[PDB]
């Protein structure tokens, strides 16, 4: 069973790739709604690297932490990583309007497949917004 989420921000894949990566920005959209949060990110970009997101609710009850390895980095293009015993494909698609963020990714049967989609979708739209948000705009200056 894989999962395909998608959704493209307006933004060039040059931000994109680095909002993704850059942990900073990163604990900013890592999370599937406003009830999660990112406390710490910890991201090595690099084909061997690791990476450590963690993401806990506002509730107080709710919280883990999303640990991944980078197995395939492609700049700018794909990043293939594998999370615990599963793995997934972030695959920038460059489209006129701008990049379509698709994410193909293993699923268990067992589990609500339209839970982990919506999920992850909604982590797409907060990534999205985020991108979008932090496109600048002054009287060019910076």
């Amino acid at each position: 069973m894989n999962i395909t989420v998608e959704t493209t921000v307006a933004a060039p894949v040059g931000k994109v790739w680095r909002a993704y990566t850059t942990p900073e920005d990163i604990k900013q959209w890592n999370a599937a709604s406003d009830d999660w949060h990112t406390t710490a990110a910890t991201v090595d970009l690099r084909e061997g690297g690791a990476f450590s997101s963690r993401m806990e609710a506002k509730d107080g009850s709710m919280g883990f932490d999303f640990a991944g390895t980078y197995t395939k980095v492609v700049e700018n293009k794909r990043i293939e990583y594998a999370f615990g015993d599963r793995t997934a494909k972030v695959e920038f698609l460059e489209a006129p309007q701008g990049v379509t963020v698709r994410v193909s990714f293993v699923a268990e049967t067992e589990y609500p497949v339209e839970q982990q989609q919506q999920g992850w979708q909604a982590i797409l739209n907060n990534f999205k917004r985020h991108v979008e948000s932090h496109l600048e705009h002054h009287h060019h200056h910076h």
